[PDB]
């Protein structure tokens, strides 16, 4: 039987040497989950919070009252709950919490507990993960989204642009698009040293150069793509994670390059952008407030290209419906610790796939060794995902969970690859 | 192990008295599971067709040699692939019968094994059917749209509308909204015999009185909602399936009522009722062709009532597509043995819910004691179902195993009443 | 062990529309049944009585009462027994009401604990439901009374019979005799298509065409087995349910045809139509209390046909006793809720075994989809069966039950082809 | 499951030490049942034949030849079928013979390993014999009718009445007429032992000494009767086995007490016996081929008193609807060896059942420890037994089997008495 019978959480540190909760629900059959929270480096007003401890303790930030709520409150909350109703236990936390973020109990326990009991509700029916969240049909492998180059508020250098990516939209399956996009990073890798540049990884294994500007870097991009040996285009595409709020002083307007520009600026320097580069999907082009500059933007590059709503919304659902009505951001970016539980993630996708927008499963800047997004990805049918360069195990991690399962469907296995981005 | 041990076929009769097929996959553990086949009163020209015998007996309707197709080939075709893989079974018998509508083999045959498959890769797991094919968060209660008067081209009668419905969009739970239909469904049966009329059941439990005009027909319906003890609007919705191709004579144009006319005058009529009556969807409303005409009926009525396809699209994606580029129908019927197997089934619903419109699973004209599109209506969370008026015990199957979804869900559930209709 | 271990009761709807109480019991062993409480509307004075609501709920004909009497009274006073003592659970429940007619938890509250404890008596042994209740000699399958016209206090029309019955006698197995009762009805709707009358369903699937006399009734009935590619008497009987009591004015007499007529008068008409055409049954020819004349009856004709019983007793052994006494009808119909239990069932069939009476498993105006009767009509080997037309699978889901019995014994099976009817 | 795995057969002695077969059945389930085959010497021309080997050893009463039937064909005919097909196992035995005698194979070797499968699949379904056998509804505890004094054929004396029985029809529950039985029993031991008469038990354990004449018999039986502290008539009734044709001379007459008499003066006999004396029936009164007296004597006396036709009918049921259409005999008696299975056992039952006959499971002068019979009286419920006396514990042990048989079923026994022997 699915039924919770012990839950207990420890304390570990995540990919950037910062604390965080692990939990392991335990079944009554022998069914043994563990399930690791990522965090991110901040939180705006709409997420769901951590709690933190604060102190003196690894810098303020660890997490024993986290490990302790769930040891004494969340534990009992939920042992004797049917593992299988994730509607069930995800309703008994939000209400044991009782506040808006979940700021009682903090957001990483309670997401641990929901992973590790879907983990244990997966295995128990002795489902992959991914065929579990998905059911039967659940058959897609996303396209990787390889943020290969880091700027803006990462490097403190003469670049804006957050994150450079590329996506492997032409291969044939998902292990030759992991191929070219290691390849393409390799490539990269060499194109700095013959222009005498710096190979210090960021946090998403990407990297830190001083390039002049934005289309220097789109350029670096595009001669690694070539050296590699693919076309760009047509085997290997671009994106954009602008991440506009790092640089639009309210009052004033975004400051780019040396320049104050209004929306309208950065609007052309988008369509500029799709000029002469085979860009796809750029993601949160304007401040998470200018609502009527998002809609402006939409209707002016929103036929060519996607748009994500990384910040404009965070996977809350209240302001998700808010910007599918005014006109905004035709496509969301799901990460599953802004909500606080799975069940509102499988919610917030679904409205959001009812509306017409793509999503993409998203990863934190602190990471673990949990491959859970991988899963959710191939199950939600998303055919996107953003998980970081071919480097740094916690982003590889994924990319090989993604690659055992490719292997475990075997003939009923899709890429999608091209049908991911229509325009 | 899901692993498919034996295979075996039987004929019987489903609820009009003509022969279908009955499939009982067998699992190596001792899972076994059963599943009808329906059939509806004809074969178009884009479904998969059944291989009915053809002869003498039983009329010509004999299916003895699709009973022999799954005991000589289908059978040791799929015995030892893996339940769990219905991608792999699926596209395995698609390709064994090798046709563009599964011609060879009858797709009556194989939606038998893809059915009788899914039901023990659902035992299997011991989760419920309903659970499996939708995963975690299949929790929505669909509204159910009763056909309680019929007319048209199912008796003979001064009607051309073919069914009309009602859908108690403003219950509290599904158990509420199954007794307001029933109470409603005995509110007309007795107001047609105190006004000097017929009770003689149709095909779906519907009633076929000999009434004069549409317009009469949808005030004995509000009559009927009155005397009940609710009110039309906010407690029991109307709904329409004018089934237009029966009338429609290629050339002259859709003669009914002694009045010859345009695909214009039918949006006029059609806006004269929404505007006099509380509907909130109308089916089939001009043509199987008239693309154009549907398109201009669209923009004229198509964001104040919903559009449901249900001949103007087959449950083919490739004819889903077209109609989604072109801007007609926004709403599709899933029937699922138009399409012929669980997994394409699965892919057109995908594929017409991201597109902008919503699903209704609903019934054939001969059905069985087979309970599945219950299970498949919630598991998808179309929010809609048709399965005719509660009574003939083939159409009230169903409503009680919906009951008994939402009492296995138990807090979990949720009613889709009122969020399914927004216009 | 065969031990009842949970015992619950829900509320569904049945065949039309109505209420009805479902019960699950489980045992410890796994072993989860169900079973549905048909319910009639005809009530006489000597049967169990059903623990309606009344009220305002469902036309005041709910059970939420009787889901009580399951959940609070009869559970636990049952959780404990042994399921394969029939007569304890029986008597225990029998006592626990405490009424002569079981009044007090209502005739559907205790045989739903009942059948399903039967139910799962036999799926503990792993016996099939109908070689338990019989034994190891249950082999025979019953010859079934199909009706496929409907006629006195059912329809507006001039008949007086209320069910017109064909038996296909002549057939070589059982499969065959569904094959022809099939074709019959199919031809019959045809043969009334083709002289302008009406094809509503009624209630039992039959049709209620407005026809002239019995005797044209009987003469359309055997067209249609001609039109069908059979031969009358040879290949398919005749059989009639004079509902005698539907048109006898006490004091008065038997207004038949617009001619009131004695007992004497309806013997007449009665032998009269042994002539013309080959009935081998006529069930309640008189009356309930016309004792002296159902006497002078069954020694007329009482020789060259059969004559059941279904008012004049009501499945009560204390009245069945006193009818052999009389000299009076020499068939009765079992109809399960009108005695209450499953033990009083096969006590009363045994008693009128016994006594040169053949039985009749028959259905209720309101079934389900529980095919409970035809395993009953297969164990007490009867070798007839009434359960309706082949339509409306609530009377299909019989046929089809008995078809997996046929097919379940194999070569064992024997059709109780005309050594039913020996007159 | 209950298939046949091995099946075994060895030479043992019978009551009467005459060599016999024993057959042992084990299922693939583990299950492992054994079965004695009993033996008469008195053997007509329709019964079955037992396969004596003949010559020298055991008197020429060997059975190794069936033995080695059992070990070398039957076995592996049946290895592989299923036990709870008692039918088809049966008409496999019945075909593999081939003859209609079973002479070829035996109709001891059949109906052992016939017995032995119905125990195995008995104990399979874990039911008690009575209650596989007969269902749910075996409840029915029979009237034992001991036979206390023998004459006639089975010793010297001037008696021609076979066995004179009595029967315990007024005691409460089953375990006081088995009390009454042992008491009349001794009593009638002390009675013949003081007057100087013999104590030699026959074949039956009961006496035989030289009394006077039947009615002087029968005036010592109602004196032992007296004499235990009962009421003759009211507390224990009288039985006869005349086997007539042990003394009625073809041609010649019925040579009773010395004078030859005709059937019309033997009726007389019985008729003042039946007068004078509380007799419930009578057994074979007359030939085994004068049916035209025996349906004389069954006019004038077989309404007053139980025919029961012990060598007229040998349990063949084509002799039994013989008997049953000229009015003869109206009781039965299976001897379960004479028709070579219990599928034929079950059947003529039956046949004799739904005639208006009482049944009666009697005993054959060799018996073992085998107490099936007693099992089989149960479950067919026939209300009667015929066992013997309570001594020579081969008939003890059967009374011992429906001591454990009430006890076992408990508050749902119950003792047949009185309410089989209506006249």
């Amino acid at each position: 039987m699915p039924i919770i019978e012990q839950v207990r959480a420890r304390e570990i540190l995540d990919s950037r040497g910062n604390p965080t909760v692990e939990v392991e629900v335990a079944l009554i059959d022998g069914t043994f989950a563990r399930a690791a929270v990522p965090s991110g480096a901040s939180t705006g007003e709409h997420e769901a919070v951590e709690l933190r401890d604060g102190g003196d303790r690894y810098g303020g930030k660890g997490v024993q009252k986290a490990v302790q709520a769930v040891l004494d409150e969340i534990g009992p909350a939920v042992i004797g709950l049917n593992a299988d109703d994730q509607r069930l236990v995800d309703q008994a936390l939000v209400d044991l919490d009782g506040t808006p973020d979940k700021s009682r109990l903090g957001g990483n326990a309670i997401l641990g507990v929901s992973l590790a009991v879907a983990k244990a509700a997966a295995d128990s029916a002795e489902l992959p993960l991914f065929r579990y969240v998905g059911g039967p049909n659940a058959h897609i492998l996303p396209v990787p989204m390889m943020n290969i180059l880091n700027g803006g508020a990462h490097a403190d250098t003469a670049v804006d642009i957050q994150e450079f990516m590329v996506a492997p939209i032409g291969a044939p399956s998902f292990v030759e698009a992991l191929r070219w996009g290691a390849e393409v990073y390799h490539a990269l890798k060499s194109v700095l040293k013959k222009e005498g540049l710096s190979t210090g990884l960021g946090d998403e294994g990407g990297f830190a150069p001083d390039v002049a500007g934005t289309t220097a870097a789109l350029d670096l991009i595009s001669r690694a793509i070539e050296s590699a040996g693919l076309r760009p285009g047509a085997d290997v595409a671009l994106a954009l994670d602008a991440a506009a709020t790092e640089f639009f002083t309210d009052g004033t307007g975004y400051v780019f390059e040396g320049t104050t520009r209004t929306a309208d600026q950065m609007t052309e320097f988008y369509a500029g952008l799709l000029g002469a580069y085979p860009l796809v999907s750029i993601e949160d082009p304007l401040s998470e407030d200018d609502w009527d500059g998002w809609a402006a933007l939409t209707a002016s590059i929103g036929d060519r290209v996607q748009i994500v709503g990384d910040d404009i919304f965070v996977t809350n659902p209240e302001r998700l419906e808010e910007g599918i009505e005014r006109g905004v951001a035709n496509a969301l970016l799901v990460k599953v610790n802004q909500i606080g539980t799975l069940t509102e993630t499988l919610d917030a996708v679904t409205l959001a796939h009812h509306g017409g927008y793509r999503t993409m499963i998203s990863h934190r800047s602190g990471e673990t060794e949990d491959t859970m997004i991988a899963d959710l990805a191939v199950a939600i049918g998303s055919g996107q995902i953003k998980t970081g360069a071919p480097a740094r195990s916690e982003r590889v991690a994924k990319y090989n969970q993604l690659l055992r399962i490719e292997e475990a469907l075997g003939d009923a296995a899709r890429y999608a690859g091209d049908l991911a981005f229509p325009r």
